[PDB]
């Protein structure tokens, strides 16, 4: 059973096609039009039946011909309002018809954010973009939102004619809109089948440009050359992941770069990677996202989470892809120092929620939880570790490849659970399970709290990390003078980012050490956000005030929650900048992405 989605389950019906056909009104802030849902029954004598909506406003439902009856039951906080639909005629098993809603969404829509003129990078146009995971797809139109289903989709979207439509699909042309010259409608396909988490739109003065065979980048114009070259190992990237999980069947790999309130790093909407443009770097360093997105194009969107109880299934296998792609480009001792960095982040996530916390167990029971809320890099890191160790355990790479291949293509098109993943481990390595019945499945898969076994990890790259962080928390004051630019001198990026991961774990530090890194490492100048980010951290977390307006221009110039919310966090904990904070969130907060703004407001007890 998915908790999260009020729709009847896919034992009683199930979504085969959605075309969608539909308006974007940026005067008004809202999608209109119809959403034609064909609908296969998995029950005998089916007739009625329960789809998910948020905030739409429905004007009518028609089958064959004819407006029938339906009912919008009471709101259920982040859930939304189930949709009760009576058919006008009994279906036996199998048989399929097709449900025309015709609805409209809310201009607060948490799918969506409509962004003015000036929130843009033109200037002169407006801008619109979806984003539909975990259970925001409800909240564009009307659906069985839980990613048990798969369906194929089509859809025409009227959008004002000098701005660019996109979706998660390929694009199948555009001409005038016959109804309103001042309008064009852009059309799209999507023929392998998807959860409707997946369902992506775009609206903008967009243009693109080729970077690969199968890859275009598309943003605003003024971001295009940047983005080019940022992500110019996207192709070789894909070539590499289609090597470790087999074809990519989804056609084109194109990139769209988004406007810095994008909520996430990327979101792996088929055929367009959405990705944040605090990816922007200028030395192609911030790439792991790319490759991670990539790597979604099969663990996540070929083999699909049943429900978000096991979202790690999505998450774990992709960053353990993910790390596979970086190793090959740049090494095995990268691939292990990228993982080790991913272990330190679960130490903190876990040192964060607490080590009995709920949220901290892999698998998580989402009854009454809002997935928004319980999001994390717990199912990203504990998901990771637990393959790695199981590489580990059967005999390394190469051996466990074979079975994330076999496991890709075992379960292409379907929709997983956790015990689904085990059995077919189980299957896959027959002879192997004496030692497969080593691990401690309980509490690696339910328990709370970090994992019962931390794997072994090469140690090569981080121990210069380690040893500048660790000179830097036994210094005293007389040892300051000992720093200097050279100490940097053989880091790249990376390490300087572990470098500041380690000592960040060890914060506070006196407010002179941090003055003096400053002086001698100039971090003020380093616009890598990924650096930057945990520098300003470190500095608010030391209490220095100098650092509270870099810290709250960070916060707010850029959305990505990554970032925005353990900014606005500090700053409200450092009791200098807790006004300026709250104040600044409060004169923001309407301009803000709908989740963003709902997260960073409990974040501050707003
Ligand atoms: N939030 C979650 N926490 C633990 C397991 C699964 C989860 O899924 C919810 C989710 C996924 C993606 C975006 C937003 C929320
Ligand atoms: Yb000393
Ligand atoms: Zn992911």
């Amino acid at each position: 059973v998915d908790t999260c989605s009020l729709a009847s389950p896919a034992s009683v019906c199930r979504t085969k096609h959605l075309h969608l056909r539909c308006s974007v009104d940026f005067t008004r802030r809202t999608l209109t039009g119809t959403a034609a849902l064909t609908v296969q029954s998995q029950e005998d004598n089916l007739r009625s039946l329960v789809l998910d909506t948020k905030d739409l406003t429905i004007e009518k439902v028609v089958i064959n011909g004819q407006e029938v009856k339906y009912a919008l039951g009471e709101r259920q906080s982040y859930k939304g309002s189930p949709m009760e639909i009576s058919l006008p005629i009994a279906l036996s098993k199998n048989q399929e018809i097709v449900i025309e809603i015709s609805f409209e969404t809310s201009p607060k829509s948490s799918a969506l954010q409509w962004l003015t003129p000036e929130q843009t990078s033109g200037k002169e146009h407006p801008y619109l973009f979806s984003q539909c995971q975990a259970i925001h797809c409800r909240a564009i139109l009307p659906c069985q939102d839980t990613p048990s289903v798969k369906l194929t989709y089509t859809a025409e979207v009227s959008v004002p004619k000098e701005l660019v439509a996109l979706m998660s699909a390929i694009r199948d042309g555009e001409t005038p809109d016959p109804e309103d010259p001042s309008r064009k409608i852009y059309k799209f396909i999507q023929k392998v089948p998807i959860p409707c988490y997946l369902i992506a739109l775009v609206v903008g003065a967009l243009e693109s440009r080729q970077i690969g065979p199968r890859t275009l980048v598309w943003s605003e114009k003024e971001q295009v050359e940047k983005s080019a070259y940022e992500f110019s190992e996207t192709e070789s990237m894909l070539k590499i992941a289609e090597d470790l999980g087999g074809p990519y069947v989804w056609g084109q790999y194109d990139l769209l770069v988004l406007p810095p309130s994008f909520p996430y790093g990327g979101m792996e909407n088929p055929c367009l990677t959405f990705v944040t443009p605090t990816l922007l770097a200028g030395d192609k360093s911030l790439s792991n996202v790319i490759a991670h997105e990539i790597s979604h194009s099969w663990t996540g969107n070929l083999v699909t989470n049943k429900t978000w109880d096991h979202f790690w299934l999505n998450e774990g296998h992709t960053v353990y892809l993910e790390r596979h792609i970086c190793g090959r480009l740049f090494g095995e001792k990268f691939r292990h120092f990228n993982a080790l960095g991913g272990w330190g982040e679960l130490q903190n996530s876990v040192k964060t929620f607490g080590e009995t916390h709920p949220f901290t167990k892999l698998v998580v029971d989402l009854t009454d939880i809002d997935p928004d809320v319980a999001y994390s890099s717990v199912p990203y890191e504990k998901g990771f570790a637990l393959l790695f160790y199981l590489e580990q355990l059967l005999g390394g790479p190469e051996i466990f490849l074979g079975f994330l291949k076999a496991y890709v293509e075992k379960f292409s098109y379907k929709s997983i659970t956790t015990d689904d993943w085990k059995d077919f481990l189980y299957s896959y390595f027959k002879d192997k399970v004496d030692v497969l019945n080593q691990v401690d499945w309980n509490a690696w898969l339910y328990s709370p709290g970090l994992p019962p076994i931390k794997p072994n990890y090469d140690m090569t790259l981080t121990n210069a990390c380690i040893a500048l962080s660790q000179r830097w928390i036994t210094a005293k004051e007389d040892d300051l003078n000992s720093f200097n630019a050279t100490d940097l001198k053989d880091l790249s990026s990376h390490q300087l980012n572990e470098f500041l991961a380690q000592t960040l774990q060890r914060a506070p530090l006196p407010l002179g050490h941090i003055k003096r890194m400053q002086e001698v490492y100039n971090f003020n100048a380093i616009n890598n956000s990924e650096i930057r980010f945990r520098w300003l951290r470190l500095c608010i977390q030391s209490k220095w005030e100098d650092a509270i307006p870099l810290a709250l221009k960070m916060a707010t110039e850029q959305g990505r929650m990554k970032f925005t919310r353990p900014l606005f966090k500090d700053l409200a904990a450092f009791d200098k900048s807790h006004d300026q904070a709250v104040r600044t969130y409060q004169e923001h907060k309407a301009s803000m992405h709908p989740v963003t703004a709902m997260l960073v407001g409990k974040d501050l007890k707003v």
